[PDB]
C-alpha cells in the first residue's frame, strides 16, 4: 500500500488492540501519541531506501509464481527467495520480539510487523507477474502509472477521499465500524482463523493466500488487453473498491491480533 492504506490500517489495529499491548507497543516506539501506529506505519518504505536498510526491500512482497487470472496460488519454499520475503520478514521480526521485546532490535521489528501486515493484504504484493503488476501501464482518470500503484495508491485515496493522516483515520472509523457492527460483523469471526504466534510463517500464509486469490478474482480477471486499454478509474475501480476495503480492515484486524499474542507473552 502507499501511505494512506499503511496509516489506515494500523489506525484499525488501533482500535482492536488490548490496552496493556497498546503500551506495550507505545513503550518500544517511543511514541505514546493517539496515532502511535499509524505514525510508524510507513517507516519501512522509508527505511528499505537507505544504506542501511536496502537489503530489506524483498520483505515487502512474495513473488507468487502463479497462474493468473486463471489459476492462483503461494508456496512459500518455491516463491520467497533466498534474499528473503513478506513471510521470512514476518517470521524473523516477530521472533525478535518474542526473543527480546526489550531490545535494540525491537523498535525496528515493530514497525516492521506494522507495515508488511499491511503490504501482505495487497493482493500485488503476492504475485510475481511483472514486478507485483509494477511492469503493468494503466490510465488512471487520464494519469499514466501502473496497476500496482493504483492499488497501493489511486485507488484507496479515491476512496478515501484524500491522502493525508487525518483522512486515514476518518476511513480507518469507517472500515472499523463495519467490522464491529456492519456489514464485515458476520466474517470478522474467520479472520484469526489458524492464527498460531509459534508458527509465523503458517500464520502469515493464511494472509497471504488469502490476498492472492483477489490477483484472479478482481486485478486481473479482465485480462491483460483489456487493462492496458481501459481508463481503470470507471468500472475497474467499482468492482475493487469492496475488495480492498475488505482487505484494509482484514489487514487491521490481524494485525491487532498478532500484537496481543505478542504483547502477551509472559517473562
Ligand atoms: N515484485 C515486486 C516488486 C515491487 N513490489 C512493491 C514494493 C515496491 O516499493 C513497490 C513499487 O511500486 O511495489 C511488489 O510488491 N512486488
Ligand atoms: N499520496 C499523494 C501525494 C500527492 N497527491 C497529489 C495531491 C497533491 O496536492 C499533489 C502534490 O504535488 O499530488 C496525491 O493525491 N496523493
Ligand atoms: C532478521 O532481521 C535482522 C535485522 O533487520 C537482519 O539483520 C537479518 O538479516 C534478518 N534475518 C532474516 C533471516 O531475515
Ligand atoms: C498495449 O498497447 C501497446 C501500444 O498500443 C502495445 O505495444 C502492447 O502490445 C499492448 N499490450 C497488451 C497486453 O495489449
Ligand atoms: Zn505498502
Ligand atoms: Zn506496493
Ligand atoms: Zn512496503
Amino acid at each position: 500500500w502507499g501511505n494512506l492504506g499503511h496509516e489506515t490500517v494500523a489506525y484499525i489495529a488501533q482500535s482492536f488492540v488490548a490496552s496493556s499491548t497498546e503500551s506495550f507497543c507505545q513503550n518500544i516506539l517511543g511514541d505514546d501519541s493517539t496515532s502511535y501506529l499509524a505514525n510508524v506505519a510507513t517507516w519501512a518504505n522509508t527505511y528499505k531506501y537507505t544504506d542501511a536498510g536496502e537489503f530489506s526491500k524483498p520483505y515487502h512482497f512474495i513473488d507468487a509464481q502463479d497462474n493468473p487470472p486463471q489459476s492462483c496460488g503461494v508456496d512459500y519454499d518455491r516463491d520467497c527467495g533466498s534474499a528473503g520475503c513478506s513471510i521470512s520478514a514476518i517470521q524473523n521480526y516477530t521472533n525478535i520480539l518474542l526473543e527480546s521485546p526489550n531490545g535494540s532490535e525491537a523498535l525496528n521489528a515493530l514497525k516492521f510487523v506494522v507495515h508488511i501486515i499491511g503490504d501482505i493484504h495487497q493482493p500485488l504484493h503476492d504475485e510475481n507477474l511483472e514486478a507485483g503488476g509494477n511492469g503493468i501501464d494503466v490510465t488512471y482518470d487520464g494519469e499514466t502509472t501502473n496497476l500496482h500503484h493504483i492499488w497501493d495508491t489511486n485507488m484507496p485515496e479515491e476512496a478515501a477521499g484524500g491522502y493525508s493522516l487525518s483522512v486515514a483515520k476518518t476511513y480507518a472509523d469507517l472500515l472499523t465500524e463495519r467490522i464491529k457492527t456492519g456489514t464485515y460483523s458476520s466474517k470478522k469471526d474467520s479472520w484469526t482463523d489458524g492464527i498460531d504466534i509459534k508458527d509465523p510463517v503458517s500464520t502469515s500464509m493464511i494472509w497471504a493466500a488469502d490476498a492472492n486469490t483477489y490477483v484472479c478474482s478482481t486485478v486481473l480477471d479482465d485480462g491483460l488487453a483489456y487493462i492496458n486499454s481501459t481508463d481503470l478509474s470507471g468500472e475497474y475501480y467499482d468492482k475493487s473498491q469492496p475488495v480492498f476495503e475488505e482487505l484494509i480492515a482484514k489487514a487491521g484486524y490481524r494485525l491487532a491480533a498478532w500484537l496481543d499474542l505478542i504483547a502477551s507473552q509472559p517473562s
